[PDB]
């Protein structure tokens, strides 16, 4: 895919390849984060000892918002595949802007599920992948930086549902128009679900978990499957139906 | 290992485990960077189009130095296992400092091979792992951030030779004292080389390259072996002999 050549983007085979490559990215990052304890103090707002001068929020929030401000200055969020966790904080680039042709509907930047993602990550994913419960006082920064890597990968994968939805829309405008016009969510869901393909994904995930990071001479497959089945796939679909419901300007 | 409990640190079995875990980390990061072209413009100082207001250096340098300043404020370089690429730029922490007991010799922060590492990474490693030659104008930031991940992993692995050297020193002070006193480098090299173990490492690396990121239903083993054999292991040894030669205060 080349975000300056629209045809490489709305191409369904290029989309599968990118989704499959993100699958590995996400698995590698979960393995990196699994080496550390849960570190509850990292996600708690204004924790004594991890309190940042003139900042209201958690240790995780400071590290992530600061990273976004720096990257926004170098054009990160000008790209259609990048959605920010702190939309109010991002700056304008100090480098010549890349001219990205409009590929998605105009309101695309407004379809943003990062709050929900950050939330389920902390409340549901951390507890399954961490090595143990409790704070590891000497690894708060190691943890936060690994968390940022996991969040940015999940975010890109989940919001990639926008390109999936646009490809589908364009391939059958008459059908989608009627579904959108009558706001038939059940009809849309049924058209964006291929149960056969979803089983296949889960089966491949189980086999990757079995070999990845395992010394040939780290993460439970059951949990990897639970995460994709209960969190990743379902939220990707929410992004797709919301993108679609507003497709005829909204 | 717990950098607040010296015995967990100079323990040789805890050291193997940490080295083996970094082996996976490094392999995963090489795979992430392999998806992009060489991007020569990223490493060139003051490139037209990637020129940063009031900054002399490359795009890579700006991203990396800025990251270090932010992390230094949250105590990254207070930890003995973290060595900075920009020692002159790092700040003092605005959080209560962690009291790390002196585990390594005092001059330890001065043994820093990051310039050499950054250099061989650009000149020798990039060309072997990149997908193709040339600039990918729309992925300069994606590349730089992947480069930072690779550099920080290699840096931690290579400078980990300081702990290896201190463990050895402490286990046979009479022997090491004579080697150090007469500055016998050849004698030191011969005592820190177990050829049998080095073959074994290379063999395991070949088998990891064969399964990692390969869909069960990315990086050449030959190149992975060349990198560890010609760059990683040799520079780790340079860190160890330099740390040792200054051991009796220097
Ligand atoms: N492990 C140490 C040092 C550290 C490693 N990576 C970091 C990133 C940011 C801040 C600190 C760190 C800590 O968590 O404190
Ligand atoms: N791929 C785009 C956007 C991007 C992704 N990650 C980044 C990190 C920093 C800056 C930009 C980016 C680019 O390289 O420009």
């Amino acid at each position: 895919m080349d975000f300056t050549k629209p045809e490489t983007v709305l191409n369904l085979q290029n989309i599968r390849d990118e989704l499959v490559r993100m699958e590995d990215s996400i698995i590698f990052k979960f393995i990196e984060r699994s080496h550390f304890a849960t570190c509850p103090s990292v996600y708690e707002a204004n924790h004594p000892g991890l309190e940042i001068p003139n900042f209201k929020g958690s240790f995780l929030d400071w590290a992530l918002s600061n990273l976004e401000i720096a990257h926004s200055r170098i054009r990160r969020f000008e790209s259609p595949d990048e959605t920010p966790f702190f939309p109010d904080k991002i700056q304008k680039s100090f480098l010549p802007s890349i001219n990205y042709p409009q590929i998605l509907a105009p309101y695309a930047p407004e379809v943003n599920y990062n709050d929900k993602i950050k939330k389920v990550y902390i409340e549901k994913i951390i507890p399954l992948i961490s090595k143990r419960d409790g704070d590891d006082k000497n690894n708060f920064g190691s943890v936060a930086t690994r968390d940022i890597e996991c969040l940015q990968s999940l975010s890109r994968r989940i919001h990639f549902g926008k390109f999936v939805a646009e490809a589908k829309f364009q391939s059958d405008i008459p059908l989608y128009t009627k579904l959108i016009k009558s706001k038939d969510v059940e009809g849309i869901m049924k058209n964006i679900t291929n149960s056969a393909v979803e089983e296949k994904i889960l089966e491949r995930l189980t086999k990757k978990a079995e070999v990845y990071g395992v010394d040939p001479t780290r993460i439970s497959p059951e949990y990897l499957v639970k995460i994709y089945k209960e969190i990743v796939i379902p939220i990707t679909k929410e992004v797709e139906v919301e993108y679609l419901l507003r497709r005829l300007e909204e």
